[PDB]
């Protein structure tokens, strides 16, 4: 004897997306430094991760982005 939910199929539990995306768009603009930067970001946020935004901000800064 247990409760059952055979109304309706709920799902399991989830971030708000999960990667399922990985298309090509080949360049040079610092890979390592963004998408390392935001793996801090996705966790804990720009305001405890920028320090990893200052380190990868020089990378890109380098290439005349406009930090």
């Amino acid at each position: 004897g247990s409760f059952t939910m055979p109304g309706l199929v709920d799902s399991n539990p989830a971030p708000p997306e999960s990667q399922e995306k990985k298309p090509l768009k080949p360049c040079c603009a610092c890979p390592e430094t963004k998408k390392a930067r935001d793996a801090c970001i996705i966790e804990k946020g720009e305001e405890h991760c920028g320090h990893l935004i200052e380190a990868h901000k020089e990378c890109m800064r380098a290439l005349g982005f406009k930090i």
